[PDB]
């Protein structure tokens, strides 16, 4: 079977042949489309033919399918499973993975650079202590002094399910967030309940508006420990515009390292749950997202007022042009501290070129239409003119319960 | 088999029930997505007019009553005797404002039971529907307090006798391909232009000229007729701010009608259906004046704005796009013509999916179509999980006319 996606602005047209190698689920059906919906322990049994599965894509991708290699490394990760009921990734083929769960990853407008990536091993990682270290490690290269380097470090996979390592912030790098009595939000509302569970194991709050968390880190299923990331390795960039001078006075500043860490990578069956990796922001992650949503630091009024922006009716578009003025602020100060930082137009013009190739080369690039268009100026970029598929191809990244609601603690 | 739907700025949950009556395919599977693709007999008949009826009779209390019986039979019998049936105009009239709600690419559905219907099947002849079309962009228009309408023509027969207007909307700017290489007027109707020109119109080969109407009754050769100029509400574009803007040249009209679409009732088809409301200022400042394949004036306007195009990261085309918004909403405003921003019908719509979870189990919606081509996450229905499913009575897309017409 053959599909074909079409670019509606240019009349390009794509076939995807590699949505045939797709095994997950979408949670779409011939009756109801879930496409924008946000989210719609494992035997010997089942894990061989995951194993295989992702040996013979290694061993295609190197030209070695069928070589002996191939086949003796077959013969070795199946011993292995019987054996002892899991296995253990070559490092070669841990890299590949890594690289192609990014590669894979629909939802993501980065995806061009997949094949630089640095990838760190931790797996020989056993305590807290162990994971911070490598964590300030990752940090310090990934941020190069601004020069934002893509890494992943990836700490051992799981066992029976009662060992798992975990890194419990949803990013390395955030602000506190703390509800105050008078019902209102001092700091990042995201990050309120995160928050709470540090201060409950331990940590002293300043209790001010950008506070960066600290770093809580569960090893081999035991319960989690807090770790302050040196002040030194966390890049900072205070956030001004190139002609309001009164906006240096909001007092706003974010962190130059995007670095998502609560996700799960799977390889050859094989569950990674603690995997941070870490890119560079697109400039709305932070000037329309993180500043913006309403649940979020929600500085839209704050910015239309000092504006002087007729703020009585919303058809005079106020909220819009407060909006481009406070992603324009992001970009100019990212740029002019030499942080790096891509512009919506930039990132999605090159996702399109990224896309066009994988077609070419791959036959394919699953993608998720709703995460990839900006949220802000959406037809102004060409992904929102561009059709995709989207479907799910491993090795990937997944979602997985937030630890607080599974961890057994042991006190 | 209970799906829930959840809104991440407010955590409030809707529970959808109405999914499990679906009947036509989204195009999805389990494999695979396509969310995101624009286009994914008597024994046919009658349970079609069956679950319509069913559903008619249900919604005004009668379910399973003698006269929903009654025309169950009445309907049964003449299939058995026709070969098709004829609506009553409660069930037209129904069956249209259903299409309506049911339409899941449209975010101006709140309004979905205020909807005039013109019971235009008693037409013959494409004289005739021009008289009618005519009639309904007059009441539509209503000097500028648009009213919501649909005019009915005839339904299918055998598909050789197929009324429909060949425009993809009653009132559309020309386009014109020039020597010059670039294209003069609207580049998505340039092939519309030229079949207008090679049946006959007499092109002013301006820049913005309302094209004229083709229209083709009972299968017949189509024929082109103008639209009376005083029956066109257009609206000349300034900004409240820039005194150049004028100077631009921009109009836009008044009257947002889909003219090619194809209404399904109870089995029976409907391929001249054309129906209008009122614009969401995005369609027009976003998308046609802005798209690239369209009027592509973002360079223009930033150059009359002198903003710094050398690179993508000043965000001047933002920075203008916002401006042409306002200005757009501005015009409409400043003449008295209907209009809604993306707030408040996103805001509305907002409203409308709360009241058909709370009334009927659900609402269909296309997120990809719901959400506004400018400032997504800063209106609510980006945060709003939607589920999307087909389900009648129905507006369906149809192939456009030239490419099946029997001459
Ligand atoms: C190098 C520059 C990169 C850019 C500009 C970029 C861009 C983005 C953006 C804008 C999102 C949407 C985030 C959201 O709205 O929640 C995203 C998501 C994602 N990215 Fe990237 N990315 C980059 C690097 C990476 C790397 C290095 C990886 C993994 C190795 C990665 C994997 C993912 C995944 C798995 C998601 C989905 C996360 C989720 O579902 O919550 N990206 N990316
Ligand atoms: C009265 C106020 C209305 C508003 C504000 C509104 C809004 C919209 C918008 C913004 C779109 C997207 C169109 C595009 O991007 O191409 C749309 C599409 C649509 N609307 Fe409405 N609409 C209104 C009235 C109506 C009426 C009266 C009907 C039918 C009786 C209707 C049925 C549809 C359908 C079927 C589509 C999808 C068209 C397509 O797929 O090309 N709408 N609407
Ligand atoms: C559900 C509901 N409401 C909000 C969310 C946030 C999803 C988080 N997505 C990851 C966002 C993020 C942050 C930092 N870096 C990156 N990142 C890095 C590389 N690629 C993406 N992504 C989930
Ligand atoms: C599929 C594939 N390639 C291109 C298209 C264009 C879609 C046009 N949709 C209708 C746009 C429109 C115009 C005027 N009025 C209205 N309208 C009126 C009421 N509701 C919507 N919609 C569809
Ligand atoms: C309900 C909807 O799917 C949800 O708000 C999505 C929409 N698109 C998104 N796109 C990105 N990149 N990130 C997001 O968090 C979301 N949120
Ligand atoms: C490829 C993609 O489906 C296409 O660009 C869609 C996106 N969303 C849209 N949304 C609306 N309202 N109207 C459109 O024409 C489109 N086009
Ligand atoms: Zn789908």
């Amino acid at each position: 079977r053959f599909l074909k996606v079409k670019n509606w602005e240019t009349d390009v047209v794509l076939t995807d042949t590699l949505h045939l190698k797709s095994t997950l689920e979408t949670g779409c059906t011939e009756h109801i489309c879930m496409g924008s919906i946000m989210l719609p322990v494992r035997t010997k049994d089942q894990l061989f033919p995951l194993a295989k599965e992702f040996l013979d894509q290694y061993y295609s991708s190197i030209k070695r399918f069928g070589s002996k290699a191939h086949m003796d490394r077959l013969e070795e990760v199946n011993k292995e499973i019987e054996s002892t009921s899991t296995y253990q990734l070559k490092d070669t083929e841990l890299i590949y993975g890594a690289k192609h769960a990014w590669r894979n990853a629909s939802r993501c407008v980065g995806r061009i650079q997949w094949s630089k990536l640095q990838v760190f091993d931790a797996r020989d990682c056993t305590t807290a202590h162990g994971m911070f270290n490598y964590i300030c490690n990752h940090v310090k290269y990934a941020t190069n002094k601004g020069n934002l380097r893509s890494a992943i470090t990836i700490f051992p996979q799981r066992t029976d399910g009662k060992h798992d390592f975990r890194v419990w912030n949803s990013q390395l790098i955030r602000y506190a967030g703390y509800k105050q009595p008078d019902g209102s939000t001092l700091g990042d509302p995201a990050n309120v309940q995160f928050t709470e569970i540090c201060i409950q194991q331990g940590w002293k709050a300043p209790r001010g508006r950008f506070d960066v968390l600290p770093l809580l880190l569960q090893a081999n299923g035991n319960d989690p420990e807090l770790f302050q990331i040196p002040p030194e390795l966390v890049l900072e960039v205070p956030i001004r515009h190139p002609k309001f001078d009164w906006f240096k006075d909001l007092g706003l500043k974010w962190y130059g390292l995007p670095a998502v860490s609560n996700m799960l990578l799977e390889i050859g069956g094989l569950e990674f749950s603690a995997c941070p990796f870490s890119g560079w922001y697109m400039g709305t992650e932070i000037g329309v997202r993180d500043y913006c949503d309403n649940s979020r630091y929600n500085i839209l009024e704050e910015v239309a007022k000092k504006m002087d922006l007729d703020m009585r009716k919303t058809s005079s578009l106020w909220k819009d042009q407060a909006l481009v003025e406070i992603n324009i602020a992001v970009l100019y100060s990212f740029q002019s501290d030499k942080v790096t930082i891509v512009d919506h137009h930039s990132a999605t013009e090159s996702f399109i070129k990224h896309m066009e190739n994988e077609y070419r080369c791959r036959g394919g690039c699953p993608a998720d239409w709703v995460w990839i268009v900006p949220p802000m100026s959406g037809s102004i970029t060409p992904v929102f003119h561009q059709e995709m598929l989207n479907y799910r191809l491993t090795p990937s990244f997944e979602y997985q319960p937030d630890p607080w609601n599974t961890h057994v603690w042991k006190g």
